[PDB]
């Protein structure tokens, strides 16, 4: 391939990735609503303050089991609650690096335990009409990098213009992280969680599950033995 010879030159030249606005929390756009519930619609888990790790990765916690974050004024474990990861934004340390075939990627600077919260997939929250427009734009300009992930009907996260490090995590068919929809303070959020123990220096990947909007035709370069050929 003469395509490859090109990408070898490229990997040496581009020193920084294209710029984006680094945000902490989803930012709705146009008509897009964000929902809330009364505290009464937030479940109280089975954990106790006296437990060893109340609401932790390895506890019996029904909230964590059913992908509900605890509310700190509702959880019986109180401030000892280890199930407030989205709200608190404590992420493992990570850094951007340049791959050969998959643009910029993300690698951890620390060890990560199986089940650990790694990041939230954060961006602009846009509708289908704004999503179609941005994908049309990118097609007309030979752009193949998409950052769009559906939260629910007519609410799409675009980590492209605005987002956090999660936007640099490539698809793999043999991934070490997984995307999950959690209920947080009465609305949905997308979290990334380690499938296994990950060593410092390793790239962080997830199965896009064909949810990366615009990548429907894209050939997978993950290089795994069981590669599907596609971003799913
Ligand atoms: C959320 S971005 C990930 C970061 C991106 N690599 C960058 O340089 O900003 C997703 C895009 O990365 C590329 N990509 C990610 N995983 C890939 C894979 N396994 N094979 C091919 N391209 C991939 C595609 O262009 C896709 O639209
Ligand atoms: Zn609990
Ligand atoms: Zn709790
Ligand atoms: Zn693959």
């Amino acid at each position: 391939g003469k395509e490859l010879r090109q990408l070898q030159e490229d990997r040496k030249n581009d020193k920084k990735p294209p710029p984006y606005k680094h945000i902490k929390v989803n930012r709705p756009i146009g008509r897009v609503q964000i929902f809330t519930a009364d505290l009464s619609e937030i479940p109280r888990c089975n954990c106790k303050a006296t437990d060893e790790n109340p609401c932790g990765i390895d506890s019996e916690c029904i909230n964590r089991m059913l992908l509900y974050e605890c509310h700190p004024t509702v959880c019986p474990a109180g401030g000892r609650c280890q199930n407030q990861c989205f709200s608190k934004r404590q992420y493992p340390e990570v850094e951007i690096f340049r791959t050969l075939q998959r643009g910029w990627g993300l690698r951890t600077k620390t060890d990560i335990k199986k089940g650990e919260f790694v990041n939230e997939y954060v961006g602009e929250l846009i509708d289908e009409e704004e999503c179609r427009a941005r994908i049309r734009y990118a097609q007309e300009h030979d752009i193949t990098n998409f950052y769009m992930l559906t939260l629910d009907k007519d609410r799409i996260i675009d980590a492209g213009p605005k987002g956090n490090y999660a936007r640099f995590m490539n698809h793999c068919c043999q991934p070490n992280c997984e995307a999950q929809k959690w209920s947080v303070n009465g609305d949905t959020r997308v979290g990334l969680f380690a499938l296994s123990d990950i060593k410092a220096g390793t790239e962080l990947t997830f199965n896009y599950n064909l949810e990366c909007l615009g990548n429907g035709k894209t050939v997978c370069k993950c290089g795994a033995p069981n590669c599907s050929g596609f971003l799913g």
